[PDB]
């Protein structure tokens, strides 16, 4: 209470009058308040601010904008904005210190203006420093302190020319150039600034245009109409798509994951949705506070509508206030509209950025661990879990931020309607749970009506109100219905029907997604690092005498299972030939694999000296071309190229291909042999160049005649790799005398090894297996019934405005019979009238044609209302029906063609990774694991260069199909309360009722039933 | 008087009435005016502009546009306007048929609009068939269609809403929708359009962008701000400069000047002045239409100020008229300076399209006419003819529309005034006679205090104003001063002043165009075509055996002199050594020359053969490389360049240079020997290899040893040049006996031809020939005294606005004779002042410092005038302070960059030029004077890229500093209405009295004493 001394010292100018600045003729503020709130109220405004965006902005140096001349002229100006502050102040104390009391206000209040202008002054040197083009403070912070000078300026010109007032000439002049300074300031705040020295564009010459734009060009989406219209003549495909700006991209995203994730296993099960709440969390606590601002805006709409009825029908109130309302219905219905469609491109880009960690971190975890423990389908358990499981994770993101506000907004609309109808409201919710069976009756349509269900769905807001209103009349009496009572249920009905439809189909999704998850976790800690390191390195040393040294090997297949391999030590020096004789089923694949760091050591020492090449019996051939399936990386050499073939002996099949070696070898291609296949392995593995090679029966399927050249060719000691270390497996009886050494083994230990002409000598495992193998009319009804179905509705409700002006005496309103019974003739006349038109358009056939002639027709009535409400109207309709209509043509000519490249670009990382997960077995052996991980980076970055840009362009029209649909209720807000002495209150609530409704269902037809067709 | 009866059958509705519109406190048109003249004058206004544009436009062909969608909506658009107009009109025929008189009037209006709108959408498409992106006619028609559409809806909506009248619903809905569409159509048509299919830039990437803008771009000048913004930090040099437009080029407007003045001549100072006017007639035309309508705005301020302030002194009138005059101070204000802008930029265009024809008709009838004629001297009569003759051609240009615009002013001016105040102004400008003398003074200050002239001149103002007012207030006593009285004579002596000071200097310069005409026309009426046809050509005939053939030859060196040569006959077959032999003096250049079709022949038959090359005693070098000045135009030959340089014995020469064949030779260049330049030109001459050569003793200065080399190594029989036709002709004494055939001549005839031994033999007078050439501390006094002057001017004016509002009691000006005293003792004061200050800078000198101080000074006292008459004018100078700053600083460092190109580029035409003078003769000889025509126009082109845009960005500093002078008016008007209740007569008139002298002063500053320092 101190306030009341502390303005005079007589206390009277109290802060709020109430006869001063409502009831009058002419509003203005008191003194006091003047003096004091709205000088007041911009300083704490910037002062609660700066010690967060100081603290956000210490940590994103980005460039160096050096002396532009903005910044020299900006500088100035506040700093010249502080010196009259100081003056006011200067004089004030001299007019004290000679003879005039002049109270502690005038000593205070002023000397906060010259500290804030210094700290923005000082923030503008810092945001500079830190190199930033727009900001998005400093506009606001200028707006709300023009505003607040806008008052007093109004104020003090009123005053100034009154009657001979004796004003001071001291107070005017600063009060005036402190205007002019801030209005120049604010028109000079939001140009450009020129550049950064440095930036990350020095090659790529296509950058998105987001990261150089204004901050309104930001919040009204401006940057993609370049792209738009363009789109129109020229067809669009190719380059003309942008580029990523360096922060989506894969490369940068998936280490931060996987070594959070190994971390937290370390630490150690919590799902992987704990380590993703702790990564990608701080980005989603700015889409809660941007959705509840929002929904209280929602209910700013109603209370003024019934506030604007209550002033029409006094006769009294001064005519000013009639444009208090309106203005207010202009600012909530506009931010409205620029916060919503904010939080959306928050969730979308947050929700798109997880998949692309997701799909990295699978893939890493594939190729190069979790071996010998896949027991799963090669296809719809691994596949499958890189398009249906990660495809989940985009509506969970923008879905779970329902699950709290879906029941907030029914407890509200619920206690509104309480409070304004009272108990009967019970009731008519309840024909609102009535029609819950309505929702079950489309949901078992689904499991299976359809145009007669969805007619009853049209219609049921008609058949809530008139039971509502039924039952407030016919029980007890004494109560009348007036224009607000039935004038603001109907919308407070249709602003609460939306959650009631929200809230099946997301227990569902959230029950997919958690049993999702499960198994997404499951495979992500399916193995424990199998193949961590058991040999010497396929290479360590680049120089030995014995190429293969094993003692006390023992291996087994799986950990449950006795070993397959005991007692297993042998040496073998560089360069000799070295085959194996063993039975069938034997054993000798599991030995041949444990070399290649396939299995699982118990106890032994094993190792091998220089890299090796792997030939295995069975054969994969990657969708390219026969040259690169050769090649395998290496680059051409001739007449090496030549060379190769000709020991290969590749020339008949490279004559008998229609384009040589240049054709679709493997799937998607022409289809060979399989000896052919053989032969381009053998060829590709001697291109290698190794220094040890590693056969299984590389020629089995190849003719024995046509293998012998190839044996002889390559293989024996008169091939050119004679100097290199050879190991062949086979059961084949011919080429066995020819080799160096000999090694039988049988249950799982080795026998005897030597020479051929010792082990023949011997007669003894050698000479038994020699001896035992032995082997060496519609159209215009269904235009009728919907033009009466229109007039009817329309007559509905015409005759409920003509009922809600009765006059009341003696409690009731004259009759309140017959117009029930009216009604519910034509409620059930309409009611016929749309299950015949149902019928029809059944028997004739058709969805899309349905919604287009409805919306087509309500829109018509829609305008036609406001039509007859006021006359001159019609000055506005045209100029608004050719803005929209250039909107619904670009975007349908822009938007079709952006939404076929994601088809084209799906299949290629679903392709390729089903090639790796199939070639995994010979991709491992050669060392060649990180350029396959480098390629199928840069194909999923290519399903996201042109899939970005396709949700923007759905940003774009829905905020350019809603400043139309709020133009209009100001126009027919002010055009109707002009006319105030002529208008009854049931004209006023039908026009501004009816301009509600308008933006739903211009946003209806654009979408839906127009792109489909 | 037929509209009495036409409006109404009673005529109860008649035309305009003060009672009504003027006298009421709410104007507002009647109804018969309103359905006629307003909607009739816009079908006038276009009617009357179809035939002149449809001619124009039948003849500018220059685009095929084809189909862009705004050709498509906006004959849709005017398409559905005529139909509104019709069913107006059908309705009408309607209520007429059925049961009511409605009278003729509703049955014309419609069926004229209709036919206008039908014209107009023909037009569109008639514009876009031509091929034109911006129009200057729809802009106008759809802008005063919406003007006088604007005042019938006011009128219609302020007649509905109020006074529960009754209106019938069916010409509202017409009219709102008709104002809608005109709106769209206003908006909509001011955009663009796409693109010709072809145009002019199909190579050159650098156009100027004058050819692609819209209306309102090209109206202000707003194509020049793209270079002057970017060379102020760029230094501005080289390229930056666009390229001309194909039209000004010197190969596009030559030709047609010299068919036109042959044609004349053929047809026969009168003859070229009017080949001139038939010539550019057309294009100068338009520039008197242009200085007659600003003329007559230029009288439409004092009425206006006059009607203001005999308003402010009455105070029962509506204070709406208040606001019906400053709105008048805008639009007349703003129209002047739209249109003496674009009087400028015609009349210059105009005047620079003579000097570029004029230039190279000069330099055509130079080279290759005039011959035997030529006495003048070289320097300062043909040369001075390009460079100070045709300078004179801009200024004459400018300056021919000053001659009756002059007197109109001051006769207008000095009629009003006589009006206004009486017969005392006959006295007062016989005062006004009195700066006859002061402005003869500084002519004689020009001849030969000066400082003191200029304050004296600065000073008249107040004098002549002061005289005047005494003389009226004197001479008897019946007139009092009011305010109009004292405060519209003193704007208009200052209009009036600027055209009594152009008169002089113009009769001067009209005077010196006349004198320069008349040599020009001399030089060029100089033709005397000698080289008509006297010859057989240099080659004819490509084969041949008789090399020279003359019969009866006779020649002279002019037409008033006896003949020099007589009785010539000879014939030298092909290839064969000629040596003529003269005495000194005895006429062998005359006939040496006489056969290079240098003479006339008045009878006998001569004729030659063959390509000739001339070596005459005299040598030209054009400033260039050596290289270049060898080769003559033909491409470098090796080892043809060897070959040559050994015959003509170069290589000490070529190596004593400090580069070799690559120096500066010639002018501006190192200088060099005669025999240097006589063995460059014979180097020259074997380089052209032609079929017949003619020497002039080209070895005269050559050493004896190097000649006799020379004379062995190419002339004689062993040269490379033994198979031509051989002319030498010398004095030498040792040369003779080798030649084939010796030829001697004297007295004009040949005595003998014959080979040297038949003359030896014959021992004539060959012999005797041979026998005888064998025998042979006040600083801050400036500042006081300024701020004293400045002061006492600021009390002249508040003590004469003071005066002027005395009451007035019986017939006298309550009590006089006291202000005229402290009148004069404070001028006297004030030229103290001023002199005391004149002395004070002579003895401490410096004008430029004068005027920038004085310019100040006055500036802030301008605003210091206003800020005092009203305390709410504060808000204004703060904005206008910075836009005219911006604008001051971009000019001085972009104009004083491209005024230092033309510097630079002047030189090269001249220096050309006079090299061509000199060198003629051999450039004829070679039969080469195509080239040099191309490439003397290769330079005035260049001297006209850099100099077009030197004068454009001056009429973009003075529209960008009339705008702001013009906006102060407005606001110091506005501003004075709104609080008539507390100012007198005298505070409005200082104010907008001193508002209007702010553009002068503002401009002047900027200009002068700106860029000179």
């Amino acid at each position: 209470m101190a306030l009341r001394g502390f303005c005079s010292a007589d206390g009277s100018d109290p802060l709020w009058d109430w006869n001063v600045t409502w009831n009058t003729s002419n509003p203005d503020f008191t003194k006091c308040f003047q003096n004091t709130v709205l000088v007041w109220v911009p300083c704490f405004y910037l002062w609660a601010c700066f010690p967060f965006y100081f603290l956000y902005l210490s940590r994103h140096d980005r460039g160096y904008i050096q002396m532009t001349p903005l910044n020299k002229t900006k500088t100035a100006l506040g700093f010249l904005l502080w010196i009259v502050c100081w003056a006011d102040l200067f004089y004030s104390f001299w007019e004290r210190s000679r003879g005039i009391f002049l109270a502690p206000v005038f000593l205070v209040s002023p000397t906060l203006l010259g500290i804030t202008m210094l700290l923005a002054t000082f923030l503008i040197q810092l945001e500079r420093r830190k190199g930033v083009q727009s900001s998005g403070i400093m506009l606001t912070f200028w707006l709300v302190a023009l505003v607040c000078a806008l008052a007093i300026l109004r104020s003090k010109i009123m005053t100034a020319l009154k009657e001979d007032a004796q004003v001071d000439l001291f107070r005017d002049i600063t009060f005036y150039v402190y205007f002019s300074l801030l209005l120049i300031q604010l028109v000079l705040s939001c140009f450009s600034d020129r550049s950064p020295l440095f930036s990350e564009t020095i090659h790529d010459p296509n950058p998105c245009p987001e990261s150089s734009a204004s901050f309104l060009s930001r919040i009204t989406f401006w940057w993609i109409t370049g792209l738009i219209v363009r789109g129109y003549r020229q067809p669009l495909e190719g380059s003309d798509l942008w580029s990523l700006n360096k922060e989506d991209t894969s490369e940068q995203v998936v280490p931060v994951l996987v070594k959070n994730w190994k971390k937290e296993c370390a630490k150690t099960n919590p799902s992987l949705f704990k380590v993703l709440y702790k990564t990608f969390g701080p980005y989603f606590l700015m889409s809660f506070f941007f959705k509840a601002i929002h929904d209280l805006m929602m209910f700013s709409g109603p209370q003024i509508l019934k506030l604007l009825i209550k002033f029409v029908n006094d006769t009294k109130a001064p005519d000013w206030q009639g444009y208090f309302y309106t203005v207010l219905l202009f600012v909530t219905a506009c931010l409205q509209t620029l916060v919503l469609h904010q939080y959306f491109h928050i969730c979308f880009v947050s929700g798109m950025r997880i998949k692309t960690a997701v799909i990295g971190a699978v893939y890493r975890k594939a190729l190069v661990i979790t071996n010998s423990a896949r027991k799963s389908s090669t296809v719809g358990e691994i596949v499958n879990l890189m398009s249906v499981d990660a495809q989940r994770f985009m509506d969970l993101a923008t879905y779970i931020n329902m699950i709290w506000s879906a029941p907030l907004q029914v407890i509200l609309a619920l206690y509104l309607l309480w409070l304004n109808l009272g108990p009967s409201v019970l009731a008519g919710v309840a024909v609102m749970v009535l029609m819950v069976p309505v929702n079950a009756v489309m949901a078992m349509k689904t499991k299976t009506l359809s145009a007669v269900g969805t007619f009853t769905w049209v219609c049921t807001p008609f058949l809530v109100a008139l039971c509502t209103f039924a039952v407030y009349v016919t029980i007890d009496e004494n109560n009348i219905l007036d224009a607000q009572t039935a004038f603001v249920s109907l919308a407070l009905f249709n602003i609460l029907r939306f959650p009631l439809n929200i809230l099946p189909m997301v227990i569902s999704s959230i029950v997919q997604a958690s049993v999702s998850l499960k198994r997404l976790r499951i495979f992500l800690s399916h193995e424990e690092l199998e193949p961590d390191s058991i040999e010497r390195r396929p290479v360590k040393d680049g120089g030995g005498t014995n190429s293969i040294t094993v003692r006390n090997a023992t291996f087994t297949w799986a950990r449950s299972d006795p070993p397959t391999l005991n007692g297993i030590t042998f040496s073998i020096p560089e360069g000799a030939l070295v085959a194996v004789v063993g039975q069938v089923g034997c054993g000798k694949s599991s030995l041949l694999s444990a070399l290649l760091a396939e299995m699982d050591k118990v106890e032994g020492h094993v190792a091998i000296k220089g890299s090796v090449a792997y030939v295995p019996q069975q054969a994969w051939i990657q969708n390219d071309s026969l040259r690169e399936n050769i090649l395998f990386g290496c680059q051409l050499e001739e007449p090496y190229y030549r060379s190769v073939i000709q020991a290969c002996a590749l020339l008949p099949d490279l004559e008998i291909l229609p384009s040589g070696d240049r054709t679709e070898i493997g799937e998607k291609g022409v289809n060979l042999s399989g000896g052919q296949k053989q032969r381009v392995s053998l060829a590709r593995a001697v291109y290698s160049n190794a220094d040890i090679y590693l056969f299984d029966d590389p020629l089995s399927a190849v003719d024995a005649h046509v293998g012998k050249h190839i044996f002889e060719n390559v293989i024996g000691p008169k091939g050119m790799l004679k100097n290199k270390t050879r190991i062949l497996v086979t059961h084949s009886m011919s080429y066995l005398p020819q080799v160096d050494v000999i090694i039988v083994m049988s249950g799982g230990k080795i026998s005897e090894m030597g020479s051929y002409q010792e082990l023949l000598a011997r007669d003894g495992a050698f000479a038994e297996f020699l001896r035992t193998y032995a082997s060496t009319f519609i159209s215009f009804l269904s235009i009728f019934l919907f033009m009466c179905n229109h007039v009817s509705a329309l007559a509905s409700n015409y005759w409920l405005s003509l009922w809600t002006d009765d006059p009341i005496v003696n409690g009731t309103q004259e009759h309140t019979k017959v117009r029930l019974s009216v009604y519910g003739a034509l409620g059930i006349s309409q009611g016929i009238a749309v299950f015949g038109y149902s019928m029809a358009v059944s028997i004739g056939g058709p969805e899309v044609i349905k919604m287009f002639m409805g919306s087509l027709f309500n829109v018509i009535g829609a305008c036609i209302v406001i039509l007859l409400a006021t006359p001159i109207a019609a000055i506005i309709i045209p100029p608004l029906g050719l803005i929209y209509f250039f909107v619904q043509r670009f975007y349908v000519a822009s938007s079709r063609q952006l939404k076929r490249l994601e088809s084209v670009s799906r299949s290629p990382v679903y392709s390729h990774f089903n090639e790796t997960l199939l070639g995994v077995s010979v991709i491992r052996a050669f060392e060649e694991q990180e350029r396959f991980i480098h390629q199928s980076d840069l194909k999923v970055d290519e399903n996201q260069k042109a899939y970005y840009p396709s949700i923007v362009a759905n940003r774009w029209l829905a905020v350019r199909l809603e400043c139309v649909g709020n133009c209009i209720v100001l126009f027919a807000a002010l055009f109707a309360v002009i006319s105030r002495h002529s208008l009854s209150a049931g004209l006023v609530g039908l026009s501004v009722s009816y301009s509600l409704q308008v933006t739903t269902y211009l946003n209806w037809l654009v979408r839906m039933s127009s792109e489909m067709e």
